[PDB]
């Protein structure tokens, strides 16, 4: 669920997820088109593609089971669709942390008109 | 950066870049489709293809290092991506100057639906 995803981004980056990531670049908001603007945005692009692959449950609005073991996020439960969603979210929140070095504030509420037409393929 | 591209265009063609070039043909505007209508538009098509080949930086918002040396634009800096962007802009500035003799005012704000369906490849 969206709020579990937000918990993981806050924990992994220290950044409050909504102003810092919900509108970043060409892919971090609802939708997405064009070419990813930088690595953070490319994290959002892989996360969008990861969600498109989920058949069987709602990626944005169902809850999954995860817990924190020794500094890392562990996706569990016995529903394979929900755990698949959890793995998308975990992967994106780690990717955000690893690309915190190139994070540009100029891309934080990026104008959708600046995103190319030619959308990158997954 | 876009503004640096515009300065090179004014200096090479003497025309004020937006009015004369920002909407020309099927490729000088944002996006582009169809085939190039003439040689100025093909300058724009090569420049769109040039920006598509750039990753690592942002063609529109990053400012690169360049200078004039004896009536020639010279791209420098030690960041290879940005110099590529500079090189893409310099070539189109020169290409618009070299094709001012077929610049058709009829293509100045050319309706994009008039552009053919099968886009040319880079
Ligand atoms: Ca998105
Ligand atoms: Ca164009």
């Amino acid at each position: 669920h969206l709020l579990q995803f937000r918990k993981m981004i806050k924990k992994m980056t220290g950044k409050e997820p909504v102003v810092s990531y919900a509108f970043y670049g060409c892919y971090c908001g609802s939708g997405g088109r064009g070419k990813p603007k930088d690595a953070t945005d490319r994290c959002c692009f892989v996360h969008d593609c990861c969600y498109e692959k989920v058949t069987g449950c709602d990626p944005k609005w169902d809850d999954y089971t995860y817990s924190w073991k020794n500094g890392t996020i562990v996706c569990g439960g016995d529903d394979p669709c929900k755990k698949e969603v959890c793995e998308c979210d975990k992967a994106a929140a780690i990717c955000f942390r690893d690309n915190l070095k190139t994070y540009k504030k100029r891309y934080m509420a990026y104008p959708d008109i600046l995103c190319s037409s030619k959308s990158e393929k997954c």
